[PDB]
């Protein structure tokens, strides 16, 4: 749509009540924002942080006013620097982002590293500041994510770069990540939220149903039968919104056997 | 209820212009494709395939047809294999697969070689008690490693799929039933009677549901090609919803719930 | 494992406080039982039933004294007759549960109900159990695990027949098509299920957890990979080379680079 | 060598009976299916699709045709998108076509018109070409090959960007993301496209169909395996 | 004809250098690898795997061999698995049976247990004797096979029975194995090689190229790109036996650039 | 890792004894190097070359002192120009299932069968003179195995079809841009930079690298991939106490007792 709308000021309302490690805000125009708020530790998550993010995300998913989720870190220095070095419920969170019917965007300034780097990849889109830094650390610190951290990363950057990223554990700047297709765009640090909000509003103008259907379709290319469950799940929901889909329910209400003879067969 | 399911069938001939097949439609919406070459045990040649592609294309587009029966003429053979391309039966195989209406193999006598892959491709197989199944390719050198191999495994399992292909034995109806190759076995005389019952049980059901499920069961096998079928049904469904039609007429989408 | 241990009496302890639609019980020896408790309506689930079952399975999961979960219906006439779409979440949750889940089925397992039992790792059926779908009969479908996974159990011909015709199948037909693991007399249903549960409790829970993730991994693509690899990660922490990283730069030279 | 690849093409018309498409053949083996509705920016309607299915079926069955070009009339559009969904049949057809199909794109390749170019084995883009999806903007989606297969071309991050926002992408953006195979100035679109077709025509047509089936088989599961073992069978008739 | 199939078998010893296995060849193309440690019920130690790998490799490359039998010494045990008194190189042996371009038949008498059960599963076919006993033990003894021992079992018996076999670690007799499709046939113990040899001979009647392509094709439903590799390998092989496949080599002989215009372009 | 350590000279020790077509060397710090040594025929392989690469790669796998294998061609003109004028499929699986990272070091030609080999390696380090391509369709052959499907998992399906259907040659820069190689370095520095990448991987956990290698194959190789990935899990399981309990039970005569282990969520 028009830039005037897209770059309009963002109003965030606080819904962080009871959260220790994260902030949770909503805009009136449909965006929910989850902020890892541990900037002293470069926004490393600990098990509490994960549990809170799971709650915030369950909430965003169930809130009809919300159509897009942003995941970010407080400050300019880190998105998320990984698991806290000082059990593995972050897997749950990965699943939860994967199966969330609304687009989830990673708004990344500075460090996205380790468990934190898998977090941004799990998100549908990544918006990077020009100061953003990406990479894995597992093999360097005796650990690994060989699940979506591995196979899904390949589906993003190809198998030669996935092997480089994991095996060597180097760091990559924003341009390097842009070039290998690891992030969707690179924007100046001062404009990060401006542009991220723009991208969200662009999606918000589009069909929520279409967006969830394509999301599941894109997962379905990776997640075998789990993907099929999402994709058919939307198909079922769509069916219930058609007349033939409503006959069974109308039949029961009217105390009669369903009659499918009165419906056209398509080719 | 038996009375309805076992009521007689009114077949109308639709075989106009076909040499190798007969093609019939019933008033209650059953289309039957019959290979009409029992002088060569119902083996197909390219023309036979080309005509089956036509019939099935007709059935697919006919609003009155819900279920297709594929069968052979007579009692001795369903299809004993191959003898307008050398291998167009592959095309016909796909078209059974992506056909949004259930296809049922009505098998009397022999279902061998290419003829055996054909009944397997059908969503269901009703077998007469005189039915015989098996592959032969390996004997003469030929073979089917596509759905002829992989998809057979998703029916009978990997041990028996290797057995059937590697030895190329013949199996009677009882053997086929116990390994899950056919859905049921009936006395030869009642073969059509039971097939029509199965067909009618399907006709009482939601055609849109049948078509989505069939696409879903295919999608466990056909990777991105199965996804195409399944998502295409979703797209189709979408256009019948209010939200889908709102985008067409334009687009204010905020008036539709962002469901969890 | 001798019969005397396996067929010992079972002590259930009620954990049902705050549950309106379900019962939730635990045994001394590590079995968590989730019982759908709406027999007036043949044990159909509404959204409340699903939310409670999710809660109870979440609890069973995080309880270290639980090794097996039994899912069942109250009474002798129905396991679950289907819906009265959050049941998708419950399905996902049964799938990724690191402990064996057992459907214990008496009478009707139908529709959404039938998909629940299939989702469970095993199914012990009473001789009075009935199975089948009803979607196409009532204008709906389950085309996720309800379809693909059914095929990985009974094969594609049977899967197509079950769905397309929506017939009903007795315990005998279900057993013969591989749909259930075993059929026992109605009176012995819990007795025999507890036995299967106890036999699993005698085995390595870490082994069961890996194998389950591994069996899922043959159906669930990268989602199965996430589970399996996640177990590998868990195992890795429990080793010295995995511990070395957390303990100055790390040094892995003191470790074999095996073949 | 450049002189051969760049020689003039001898087109022969085969557009008999077609309202919405042109269909031409060269002596050296190229078939060209042109969408001929430039007024509506080469959008397809059920007839167009029915006619493209016919032409593509012809090309597949002609021993003289080695390569097929799919394109739009004029310099402003390739195809700006759309029984109802017989374009799904045409997708399947492009997929299983045992010969390379090359999308020659000038101007817009949008919506269903975008999926069509993706479905082609190769895409040769003019410098004025524009790409994107529109479904979520216009209450539709292609979550079949339009989704998964897009991922296999551009990666999951770009595929989600393309579908979720439905922006437009210029030729350079398309090239850079692996979406098209090359970009040429508009005046050279067909000249360069024909060269690519002629480089494939110098190669083994059996080798090409086997490789296309193999690349498909990385996506289409048992349907990929069927294409693949179909070729092995056709190979095993060529032996003793 | 039953006269040919049940004719006497002439076995030729080729066990030179082996300590844990016998290795024989018949004059009509069957290779038989026999695990020979019956005092420990044919459990394999690392040396047993090394020798089974050599023997298998030899059978694969011997053009005179069309079919391979895997079996154990005596009537009481096929193979009861890893030796408790004791690298993980049975995975190599597993992979070798998988990619073996010839049919491999597990001839099972008595126990096929743990890793020994996994070996019989990997074999294309299994001929069991009425005394045969099957099952896993991993969870009973703190171990597991999660690769082919899990996933591929599922493709034999289905997900319900696979979960049963692995989770409970019971034993199953011959009738039970037959019923769940775990084995191809059950025969009397006295007749075990009589019958097994018959099956082998029914396979020798057919084309080795055809068998090879079908084995590859059926592996291809399970093994992703690895399967495709076997499948294409055969296709590349078939190709060379054609004119168009020979046209490249004849171009380089005649010192000319290849010409492919003279070949039809089938539909 | 510091630059001084990474760019330290490399001491290679010859291990090529009995090898005709290949050299095989090992450095003290854990790199093995298989060099195709037929520069006269642009380092193309004949059957014996493949037999020796199998042996040498088998050795590197079983040598516990080695953690990374480099694959390369002699001289600066070629890496491998492919088949000469099917056991190379065995060497392919062997690179695939090698629990240690395998790096292709490419100078000059990597072509045909020689091109599939570089793609098969986990990483590819390319010199600025490197040339990549297929030739099969031009000469009436094809690799429709990992040569096709896996190629697409590197460069995308549009480039995969372009590379196969046309059989052109691509310079280093083109190879780098479609993501076919990992980096392009000046020819003079080829081994300097290559050994650097190996050392960085050698500073990391060998157990981590093999799991992650299996996990990434497992996105391609179906149940075969699951066998690699589960095999590593089984292995790690033996290294835990719960896994040792089984065998400990047998050695102490008793029935195993798993009740004393935490049933985690
Ligand atoms: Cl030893």
């Amino acid at each position: 749509p028009d830039e005037a709308m897209l770059y309009a000021p963002v109003e965030w309302h606080d819904c962080s009540e009871g959260f220790e490690d994260i902030r949770y805000e909503k805009s009136t125009d449909g965006i929910a924002k989850i902020t890892i708020n541990r900037p002293q530790v470069r926004n490393a998550f600990r098990p509490l942080t994960v549990k809170e993010m799971i709650q915030a995300l369950a909430d965003a998913r169930y809130d009809d006013n919300i159509g897009v989720i942003i995941l970010t870190g407080a400050g300019d220095k880190a998105f998320c620097s990984g698991g806290d070095q000082k059990h593995l419920n972050v897997l749950d969170f990965q699943r939860q982002i994967r199966t969330c019917p609304k687009p989830v965007v990673a708004m990344v300034a500075g460090y996205s590293i380790g468990g934190g780097h898998v977090l941004h990849m799990m998100c549908d889109l990544t918006i990077a500041a020009d100061n953003a830094i990406f990479g894995q650390t597992g093999p360097k610190v005796g650990s690994f994510d060989g699940g979506w951290g591995a196979s899904y990363m390949a589906r993003i950057v190809g198998q030669k770069k996935a092997r480089e990223i994991w095996f060597l554990c180097r760091q990559y700047d924003a341009k390097q990540a842009l070039d290998m297709g690891l992030v969707n765009t690179v924007v100046p640090l001062a404009d990060l939220e401006k542009e991220t909000v723009r991208w969200c509003r662009e999606m918000l103008q589009n069909s929520p149903m279409a967006l969830r259907c394509l999301k599941a379709a894109l997962n379905a290319d990776c997640d075998g039968q789990a993907g099929l469950q999402e994709l058919a799940g939307n198909a079922t929901m769509l069916f219930y919104m058609t007349e033939e889909g409503q006959e069974g329910r109308n039949a029961f209400n009217q105390k009669r056997q369903p009659d499918f003879s009165k419906f056209k067969r398509n080719p």
